[PDB]
């Protein structure tokens, strides 16, 4: 059905418009995803110049249909079931002792390309803080996030903690509250409790003067015995 669209390598486009404390910005990303391996590789550009927040605080915002579900769990893969009609992904990301992001995204096929189109708004940040002040390291910790279904919306939900390394050695916590609901009316799989296992590698492109992030990410589903 839908997962049949992720059998090979799939090109990806990501487009974000953001506004954090009135600091506006745009990011564009392109690359590809290999769901059989659970692998994503993309290069992101801040097309409006200087990104006013640290690149790692946007990783979770900038395509969970490329996660690797083990065959004994193919019946718990909500994200692929809704394709190619896609789903809406919405989050609140509350940074501890600081502001919060609100995101609304549509992930769906436009032709052969998987597209992630996001609107982000950031509210109540401290201009001298860890985010607006660029005090976070350029790295990304591995993390697990538990998925549960929500039948009262025909989708899934997940709360999970992200921990950003601060350059003083402390840790900045970012609480994520997520919901996903399908765009079409077709049948979608509603899973049982499980989790996604994620690793991220962040790097730079040597011949790129623009503000940018090269990202390699692996996402693998687990939890169902």
């Amino acid at each position: 059905k839908g997962e049949e669209l992720f059998t090979g390598v799939v090109p990806i486009l990501v487009e974000l418009d953001g506004d954090v404390n009135g600091h506006k910005f745009s990011v564009r990303g392109e690359g590809e995803g290999d769901a059989t391996n659970g692998k994503l590789t993309l290069k992101f550009i801040c097309t409006t110049g200087k990104l006013p927040v640290p690149w790692p605080t946007l990783v979770t915002t900038l395509v969970l249909c490329f996660a690797r579900y083990p065959d004994h769990m193919k019946q718990h893969d909500f994200f692929k079931s809704a394709m190619p009609e896609g789903y809406v992904q919405e989050r609140t990301i509350s940074f501890k002792d600081d502001g919060y992001y609100k995101t609304r995204a549509e992930v769906k096929f436009e032709g052969d390309t998987l597209v992630n189109r996001i609107e982000l708004k950031g509210i109540d940040f401290k201009e001298d803080g860890n985010i607006l002040g660029h005090k976070l390291e350029y790295n990304s910790n591995s993390h697990n996030a538990y998925i549960t279904a929500d039948k009262q919306k025909n989708g899934i939900k997940s709360n999970f903690k992200i921990r950003h390394n601060v350059e003083d050695g402390s840790v900045q916590l970012a609480d994520h509250y997520q919901q996903n609901t399908p765009i079409g009316d077709g049948p979608v799989l509603l899973p049982d409790n499980h989790y996604l296992s994620t690793q991220n590698a962040l790097s730079k492109d040597p011949n790129e003067k623009r503000d940018h992030m090269v990202l390699l990410e692996f996402v693998t589903a687990a939890g169902i015995t």
